[PDB]
Formats: C-alpha cells, structure tokens, sequence
C-alpha cells in the first residue's frame, strides 16, 4: 500500500481510472471534430478552433484526474483510447449535438463517481469532483445547448449561410 | 408633519409612491425578460443583457423617486411588486413590443404625475419629473420603437436568423 | 424537457424558485430600511448606505439563483415580491435586529434547500449552495450579530449618541 | 445561546475545539523539529526552515478553526498544548517520517470531523472542512511522502551526504 | 558537550528553557484574549487585533530564545504550554489588566534570568536579555498601563460606550 | 476526390494516417511515463516534467500531420490509441531507454514515410517530413542518448542518488 494512501477505496481508484479514460476519449472525439471542420469541403475555421479548444480542455481534465490519482496514492492504469464513433458529421449543428450528448455522458459518469465517493465516505474525492468537474460540466452543457438552439433557429443544417454566420459571429 | 415639508401636497406624495411601485414593477418585468432570453432554448445573450440593463435602470429610477420622497418630507409607502404578466414571450420581437408598451404606460403615469404636480403648483416636483424622467422615457420609447421596426423589417419573429443577427449587430 | 436538464429534480426546481422569491423579498426589505434611515427625522446616512449595499447584495444573490435555474434547464417562475412587514423601525438597533432575523430566515431556507438537494442526490446543486450562499450567510449573520452587540453595549436604542457614533465609526 | 448560532450542534463545537488543540499540537511538534535542525550538531538549515514554515501553517489552521468557532456562535475552549513526543530525531528522514505520520493523524481527525458534520447535517461545516483543510492535508501528505521517498532512495539516514544534498536541492 | 558551548552554565540553559515556556504561555494567553474579543457577544475587533499582534510578538520572543539556546550550544527542552487561566474577561479593561499582570510576570522572570546570568558571569547572555527583552518589556508594560488608565478614566468597564470608543480611537 | 488534391497518392494518405496514430501513441506513452514519475514512491518531479513536455510535443506533431492531411485533400482516419506497453519503469534510466527506443521507432516510421513519398514523387510531402520531423527526431534521439549515457555513468539505476542529482541538475 502507498505511504500516502488514506481513506481511498479501491473502488474509487478504479472509477477514477475509468473517468481518466473517458476524458481522454472525449478529448479525442473533440480532436476528430476539430479536424473535420478544417477540411477543405467543410471549411468552418471557428468550429475547428472551438472543438480544438474543447479537446485541450478535456486533456486538461484527464491530467487533473491522473494528478489526483497520484495524490491519493492510487495507481494510474491506462487503457486504449477508443477511436471516435464518427469520422463525419456533415454539419456544425450535428457536431454540436454530438458534443452535447458526449458532455452529458461525461457528466453522468462524474455524477456516478460522486455517488460512489459519497458511499465510500471520501469527502476529499467528493469535493474534488464538485470543485473541478461538476460546474464545468454544467457550464459546458449549457453552452452547447445554447449553440444547438441558435443553430436550429438560424435554419441549420439545411442553411449553409446559417452555419457560416454562426461560425463568424458566435464562435469568432 | 416633517420639518422639511414645504409645498408638498399629500396627493403628490401618494402619486410618487404609486410611481415608485410602477418603476419597481417595470424593473421586475425587465428582469423576467432578461432571464427568459438566458434560457437554453432561447439563447439570445445580448437580448438578455439589454433587458438586464433596462431592469437596473428602472431600479435606479425607483431609487431616485424614493430619494425625492425623503427630500420633500414625504413618507415612502411600499407595496407588493406584482409578478410580470408574462413568463414567456416566444421571440425577441414580442419582448421588445411588450417593453415598448410598458415604457409607454410608465410614461403615461409620469405625465399624469406631472399634471398633478402642475395642478398642485409644485414647481420643484414638476422640474424633477421633467429633468429626470420625461426625456428618458421619450428616448427609451424611441429606441424600443426603432428595435421593433428593425426586427419586423428583418423578418422576425418567423425568422430566427433575423433575431440572431439583430442580437449580434444591434444589441451587441 | 430541456435539452440541458440532467439530474435536476422538479422539487429542486421549485425550491430554487422559492429561494429566488425569498432573496428578492430580502432585498426589498433592505431597500425599505435603507430609505427609512434616509428620512429627515432619522438621518443616519451610513445606516442607509449599509442597508442599500445589503439590498444590492441580495439582488445579486437572486440573480445568481436565476442563472443557476437556467443553467440546469429549470424554468424560472416569479411570484409577487411582498411588501416588507415594517415601514418603520424607530432605531438603528431595531433595524439591525430585524436584519439579523431576516438573514437567519434566509439561512434556514438555504439549509432546507441543501437538505433537499442532498436527498435528491444533486451534488452540483449542493456545491452551488455551499460555495455561493452558506458561508456568505454565516458571515452576514456574524456581522449583524456584532453590530447588534455593539449597539446594545453602547446604550442604543435609548441613546441617540450611541447610534450616531456607531454610524460614524463602524458603518462609516 | 449565541444570537448567531444556527444549525451548530454542540458535538460539532466540541470536535472543533479538539481539532484546534490538535492543530496547535502539530504546530508545536513542527517547531520542535525546526529547532532540532538548527542545532550545531545537526546543522541542516533548510530542514529547519521547512519545518518552521510548516509550524506557521499549522498555527494558521488553528486560527482559522477558532475564527469559525466564533463565526458559528460556538465557544472556544482551549486546552494544554502537550509537548511533542520526541525531542530528537537523529536524521532528516526520521523527522520527515514523523511529520508524515502526524499529518496523517491530523487528516484522520479532520475526516472524523467531516463525518460528524455530515451526520449532524451541517453543510456549512462540511464545506468549511472540505474547502480549507482536506485538500491541504492531501497535498501535505503527498509532499511529505515524496520527501521520504527521495531521502530513502538517496541513501538516508546512513548517508549524511544524502541529507545534505536533499537540504540544498529540494528544500533550498 | 556541544562543540560551540563556551561559558554557558547548565543553570542558564535550564532558565532559558523555562523562559521559552513562559513566552509560549504568554502568547497562548494573548491568543485566547484575541479570540474572546472576536466573539459575537463581545465584538471588539480592534481589541482582538491588538491581542493577536501581542500573541505573535510573544511567539517571536520564544523563537528568539530558542535560537539563542541553539547558538550557545544548549539543548531546547520543551514542556506543555498550559491553558490560560481564564476563558472569559467580560471587558476590554479586564483583559488589559490581565495583560499588564502577565507582562509584569514575564518581566520579573527576565530580571531573575538576568540576575542568574550575572551571577554565572555570562556577559553574552546578559547583553542578549538587555538588548532584546528588557526594554521591550518596559515599553509593553508602559503601553498597557496607559491603556488601563485611559479605559478606567473613560468609564470602563461599566460603560460599553467607553470600550467602543477606545477600540475605535486608540486601538484602531 | 477533393478539390484541392493534387499529386497526393492514396498510399501516402494511408501512411500519413498511420503516422498520426504513431505520434498519438508516443504522446500517450510519454504521458504514462510522466505520471509514473509523479508517484509518491518515485517522486522525480523533473523527470515527470520532462516527459510531460515530450508528450505535449508529440501531440503537436500529430496535430501537424492532421493539418497536412487536410491541406493535401486527404481524409483523416483515426484509430484506437493503444495503451502503452508498460505501466512501470522502476527507474529514470529505464524510462529514458524506453523513450530512446520509442523515438527511434518513430524515426524509422518517418524514414519509411519519406521513402514512400520519394517513390510517389511527392516533393511537398518529402519536404514537409524533412523540415518538420526528421531533424526534430535526430535531436530528440541525440538528447535521449546523452541522458542515458549520463545516467549510466552516474551509477543509475542502482544509485538513487544518481537519479536524484540528474533530476536536479540536468532536467531541472
Ligand atoms: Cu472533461
Ligand atoms: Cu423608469
Ligand atoms: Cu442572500
Ligand atoms: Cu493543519
Ligand atoms: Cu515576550
Ligand atoms: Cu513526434
């Protein structure tokens, strides 16, 4: 056992590793989206920039989780980062909807993690999740919902002008 | 009687209290609108910002009226701030039209107040209304009329693109 | 259902709306106090300034709650802001005592809200309450208790000199 | 009962007093260590500086707990600060190990305190512990574990050169 | 024997350790006073600040004595820091009187220490006491006497207004 | 076919995708190493920092390759990022040796890619590889070889002091 480990259940350690893999997967999904919008036949540079920023933020989340795993005396166990479900989205609106679904899945995983930490009476882990992940997830979900709403109201995906103007005015 | 009271009719004091309540009600209507446009399914951030600014300005108007009530030796008598007539507006254009109607109602109340002060031969009250409220109301009504005209000409409310572009270019 | 709503119980949404109304009511009570101390026959300018600042802070609390309601996909439902129980306090000490009672009532409501969020397993809501409201309430209650203690020890309310000196030295 | 006391159980008040005494004891243990390494026959100035800083931080923790006791309307009850178990450590590595054990004991006490506050449904106390003490304890334990690991790997305590170089490069 | 020890009698070493414990005890008495005046039902913030500063100064005195013990090749032997005789003082004047009595006791101990060092022909120890402690004690006693005199003349402890004004004007 | 595609063979596109996956895999290996050295029982902070920087650089290399894929009209096809072969290295020297082997493998892949581009008469691809990857690989391999040589000469892995001093002086 680690000399620093205290009140750190093995179930919590395993769930933290699963969350690390989930954050890495989300980052790599966002990377796929970003370079989809960099394509010559899509060419929405601000969508690409937005999703690249999201990918970097997800990477940061993963790194923070690994740092906590080491802080608590757990052992990081990495797994394959699976390829994203889609190589194509055919519209900025569809990518935003997929991002919203992904963020909600990540949020559900974080909520299950918080429930596990509460059951294991690990207040440090609960506070870590609450302070660094829960409100960030809520803000991200709200922002993506706003983007989806605006794109739908503007006439996307059937209107390329809508996506162009959204790229220029909201994401630019 | 207050040691500072001079040429301050009780009718004027009561009308000032009614105007205080009206300004508070207008502020709270604007607050309702502002957070309607903050909703995920509406997501017009500049409409929300505009109406929040209007709410703060209305609060300021109310506070100025209370300060005058104290200056003249009147006694502030507060009443319930009634909830706004609408929880929903379904478009920025409808909210702008409602704001225009509200500002015209506030203006009519101020004009009746000025007529009362003129009848009571209260030149200080008349000058206070003229200097701090009448031209502000005229400017607000003109600005709201301009917004309504532009939104209607752009194709609102049937065109979500119109409201999006108006949010970006006029209110942003 | 809102596209962003996740782990947000309807009971929590209703309690948040009730808390919004409570914060608005507290702000309007503080406003009443502030302009009571602006009266010519009371004339305690720093008491008025203190209570006006408290009113603005309460308004901010209400706005933050509305923002959370929108963030979580809840729907803001506003109600009448009831007039304050008192139009008169006859002393700074009595106003401070009333403010202490009001802040304790707001705190009790927030604690019940936190208990509801804990029962509904809404860690984001629990953390929001803890981070933005609970310690602010504790600090406000402590400060008001200190003010009440100092005013009582100085000889208020029977000593106008006590309230004058407290206005100058503590609130100024 | 205190005019500010609300949702503050007597058991929580007693546990807070016990934690105050524990933090003071930890500070005084660290002080003992610091001046052990200031001895002419030990002469590890950066170890002394490190433990003096730790002592000051522990004092700060105690003061924060006393401030909370007053904020919540509890009554501070001080007890004797017992002398540290050891007047001698014969090596920097042994002092680091003792500090690690002490910090883990303090952490266990804080976790028991958080469990008590959770049982008493005192969310303000729970959030105070989580925000100001739990992650600080985790970071301190991790840092001490790192120091112990590095000292052991460098050849301490049998190698005075190891402790000298660690004093110069890690603690300096 | 220490390689640096020279003209350092064991009696002087023991007396220095006793003085270390006395300074720590005085610091902890001052800490108790400081947080007594932070209570909601006392609420004299400048009294609390004054006594907290005194506590920090006493801690500094203790640390200086420990540093001298190490400089001369003596060995620091710590003892329990006993809890202060009083948990309550019921007035700023009573706390000032207690502080005056405490400082006079510390001064008497320092004078006995100087007499011992003179008897042992330890000019370095005599000069250390004279330079760093004797005039500081005289100044502290004079300042506390001034505070006690002013509080008594102002009508303390029977006049809460006196203590409030003294807190604002002398300690603020 | 892409409107921008010109002199871009499908074999080159596939090899670029394979290289993207290889760079991502190398980044994730470096990430694993970095957080291995962040462990409490390893505690070599500058090794961790060095490998984290290497991971970020590898990510940058991958992103540059994806950007080229889009520039030339190829289509990015992502694959699973496989977990690193090792979760443990038991020494900084072993991690450096593994990094050297990994960089040589990446270099061999880049050389095969350059040979393919030369065979396909794709001078733009050849120049891209030469300008952005070949000399970077040579420099990285040389630096890792230097680190391995220095660690071996200092007595690693059997000497923890060697790895500590290397962490402080070369990587710090
Ligand atoms: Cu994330
Ligand atoms: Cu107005
Ligand atoms: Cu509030
Ligand atoms: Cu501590
Ligand atoms: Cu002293
Ligand atoms: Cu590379």
């Amino acid at each position: 056992t680690s000399q620093v480990r205290q009140n750190y259940h093995q179930d919590s350690e395993a769930a933290i590793n699963r969350q690390i893999n989930l954050e890495l997967y989300a980052s790599y999904v966002y990377l796929s989206m970003s370079y989809y919008f960099d394509r010559d036949d899509v060419a929405l540079k601000n969508f690409a920039k937005y999703f690249l920023h999201q990918s970097h933020e997800e990477a940061e989340h993963a790194a923070k989780l690994m740092k906590l795993q080491n802080q608590r005396g757990g052992r990081i166990f990495l797994q394959d980062i699976k390829k994203p479900d889609c190589d194509d989205w055919e519209s900025g609106l569809n990518a935003m909807e997929c991002a919203l679904h992904l963020e909600k899945n990540v949020n559900q995983s974080l909520l299950e993690l918080h429930k596990l930490a509460t059951d294991k009476n690990d207040p440090h882990l609960c506070d870590f999740i609450e302070t660094h992940y829960l409100n960030e997830q809520v803000k991200a979900i709200k922002e993506l919902g706003d983007h989806v709403t605006n794109l739908r109201k503007m006439g996307a995906p059937e209107s390329g002008l809508a996506e162009y103007l959204f790229d220029k005015h909201t994401l630019g």
